[PDB]
């Protein structure tokens, strides 16, 4: 039932939708945890609510010098990193045209999602390859064309993330790192918006067809897909984009 | 750590190799497990040492009365079939070039490995519709070129899996069944083939690059991500082919 | 306007369909083409419009002696072999279920469109090896769920043509032979059928949402993918699947 | 051999290696031709040569006044856009490990590579809707990881205008819009550095495995397939990476 036990891991985004699952999931199975979010109020709640194998760190992942001190913080904290999911996104503007997406709004959704994923695996990478062990997660999609159910900027992010991860897993494979990615099929409760009009917008399109269980099912599938792919029972999985949506891409 | 309580299994193959690491790991997480294969010997001492929520049956995979038997008895016995596992492979000559693969061997391997697949999903299909439920799995490959590293005939029967697997996911499901592949790189340990010269150069090749240890661990490695797949906490997982091969394909 | 002038290509399934587009086309470029089918009215009557460059030649792909008949007496004619397109396709019951379709059915579908297509192959490979020169394609499928739209069966075929493109694209590139598919989305009007009903339900569902001038024009647009990637400007285009099919399967 | 009489085209990039090729190949084969680059010198000079249907614009794609300038110059100048082939492209330094790689080199990748394929996408969109007619090109790579053989910024551009045509492919394709990739397989001459010394590595790494004539001909191959899928014999190809690289990412 520990599938967890003793190791060490990051979550970004950790405060909401699937960070926020994995997070208790993770905790659940014997994990130390880190939640990194923007979402002070609720990732501290969160962590005091775990306990103490659980602690919040304020973490912009577009901004480099946060995620060295998350990482850092969390090496000196517990000795090791088993674990670094890069998980937090943000959507621009959704369901519009590629005529009308703004650069700005493309090049926010980049920052925080590719880059920030980025950088994350980087320092992470800077930690795990002394310990010749870890395992680096992303959230990324389907690879089918989502940006009609979502944005062209959100859909290419991802795309860029899943080349990351298998261009990763190739780089780390050699020093015991595995590299993967869990991926819903686009959208799921709890992304963060360019703007908060972006936020109301995807949570209309959620509940215009979805219970407020079904949510929570699809973002538990999501974490327990890490779980797997964290855990010692995916020692020889690397290089995977393990997509988590019913079949729904395939046809 | 039952995370199979009360599931109906068959696996095909099941007597050696990583259908035999999935019998045992399956009954070690709480399902009922039907063995099917044509190694009696093996496949009926494993049975009886599992004990009673194991048994053995004979079954021809490429022989479509021998799938009825397997399937219906399963069904007769434990009144429902939660996964059907087709992992029964064979292959012809190792490394040989397209110039000299008779068209013998070629559909040997096909019959075995892609009509055996195809018989077992249809006849698990037409139990598991009228339950809605179900996982149907099979044993495939990375989709690299793996000929050079197999045959061709392998490798062509394993691109055929990986798209009846598609394709079945789409039909299944609307009835609520999963249809998903795990897979090592290519060859593994307990692969049969057309000539036992055949096994015998499987066996060379192997040993000449491995450890016994390390194909146990592959073959061990393919069943967890067997049980990953085949228990609830892959509910909304389908469509999926979940190579399990240390990124080894990626490069 | 001779994109393809001196050199010698078999077209098989060019009788109809794809194949016949292509017979016309290849001619119109200056090839000489070997049409070979099973249709030797149809085909016969085409290579006696078109004239000295063009012969038809009887061959059942699934008989390995009428490939090898086919291959020698074009290399017999000619001195050898540009290109081999392996086009020949027939589909059983379109739109059946899974757990309808016959053992002997899937069987007849893979033997014409998978085993004919293999045998092609390794003679063509045959002739060309020595020549350290040639291209071979396969007319496949796009390489989402299909089945909905043809049949499991010839899904599975198209499929496995694809993992057999890859793999020889490996095995042939270091002897200077290119191997690439050209792929409708799934089923086109001059496909052939295990039964004449077979022919009839496709008929139906091609002019049911199909303009003639449509299909005409799907076919034409395959047979110029076929005779772009057989031209010398594709000498390094090798390992393609050219999909043909308006963007129909991204989405 | 006029495959493009009449169409309009603009090419970034198009002063050096691979846009180049293409500028001279559209320019031979009836179209006109709008060369966008930054190196002015090189550009004028091969304006100048080819003649009045040809001309150079100055474009940082990184830049969108710079692309909206670029598009309506071409539109004012031609009255229409037929062909829009977003191919400039830098890299940092090649073969450089995940750690070292630097946020503001990533960034600059980004911004000239995927941002500047996104915005000249966008704006060739706005004036092909309107005319119901149009072909959007992206220079992209192979799909395998391609990092070791450039960086792992590099490589993730890439993989985000991958998913950037497949989206816009699914949006555009209703109005009768193409949207594809022509790729070699990682780097090739021609291409931008971040700095110069980014340029003399990658040129040192091209010359220790390549004759002149052959990394030439590299170009030369991915030109002609930009040649095919810009002209009517590609009417229906849409959604596609035509990956140009003799086959070596399938093994």
């Amino acid at each position: 039932s520990k599938r967890l036990e003793g190791k060490v891991a990051i979550i970004t985004g950790g405060a909401s939708g699937i960070g926020a699952s994995t997070v208790q999931l993770f905790h659940e199975n014997g994990a130390k945890v880190v939640i990194a979010d923007i979402q002070d109020d609720l990732g501290q709640a969160i962590a005091n609510k775990l306990g103490k194998n659980v602690c919040y760190i304020h973490c912009d992942v577009s901004n480099e010098d946060d995620i060295i001190n998350l990482v850092d913080t969390t090496v000196a904290k517990y000795g090791k990193l088993d674990i670094m999911y890069n998980n937090a996104g943000i959507i621009d503007r959704p369901f519009g045209s590629i005529l009308d997406t703004t650069k700005s709004d493309l090049e926010r959704v980049l920052g925080v999602n590719l880059v920030g994923a980025f950088l994350g695996a980087k320092h992470a990478a800077r930690v795990m390859v002394p310990q010749k062990k870890g395992c680096i997660l992303f959230t990324a999609s389907a690879c089918t064309a989502i940006a009609g159910l979502s944005t062209h900027a959100y859909a290419v992010s991802k795309y860029g993330i899943v080349g990351l991860a298998k261009n990763l897993a190739a780089e780390l494979g050699q020093h015991g790192i595995r590299v993967n990615c869990v991926s819903p099929y686009g959208v799921v409760t709890g992304i963060g918006g360019v703007s908060e009009v972006d936020v109301a917008v995807v949570e209309a399109m959620l509940s215009e067809v979805g219970n407020l269980k079904g949510q929570i099912l699809k973002a538990e599938g999501v974490a327990k897909a890490a779980l797997y792919l964290a855990s010692d029972e995916a020692n020889y999985v690397s290089g995977l984009n393990l997509v988590v949506d019913g079949g729904f891409s395939v046809v």
